[PDB]
């Protein structure tokens, strides 16, 4: 099974705040990227058993529309305007899981704005595909 890393806790924000006023988040809140292009919520110790592929599980708001990062993985762009579709609500958190390569031990994975600015972040999963 996998391990939930908050986005607002464990990360370094870009153009990017700690909010609460949305209901239904994990932990003590979720990150609201606020610019349009270069904003960011970098996570530096995802930390797996084993070298593999990994299922990676956003939970997330988007009220309308389609937003676009960009993800990398341990410094290396790893997917380029990755889509996160809308959930209808910025108090509906609906889930989008990416598959992408990780390393054993601790590893970084950072999610940055590239132009549609980006949904409301609450968390990941990361679990072993
Ligand atoms: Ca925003
Ligand atoms: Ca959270």
């Amino acid at each position: 099974t996998g391990t939930t890393y908050e986005a607002e806790t464990g990360t370094t924000l870009t153009d990017a705040v700690v909010e609460t006023l949305y209901p239904g988040y994990t932990g003590s809140g979720y990150v609201n990227f606020n610019a349009y292009t270069n904003s960011a919520i970098e996570w530096n110790a995802i930390n797996n058993m084993t070298t593999g592929t990994k299922n990676v599980k956003f939970r997330y708001a988007l009220e309308s529309g389609t937003r676009n990062l960009d993800i990398y993985v341990n410094g290396t762009k790893v997917l380029s305007n990755e889509p996160f579709t809308e959930t209808g609500s910025w108090s509906t958190w609906g889930e989008k899981t990416i598959q992408v390569a990780m390393n054993s031990g601790v590893n970084t994975l950072r999610i940055v704005t590239t132009g549609t600015e980006g949904p409301n972040m609450d968390n990941i999963t990361v679990t072993a595909s």
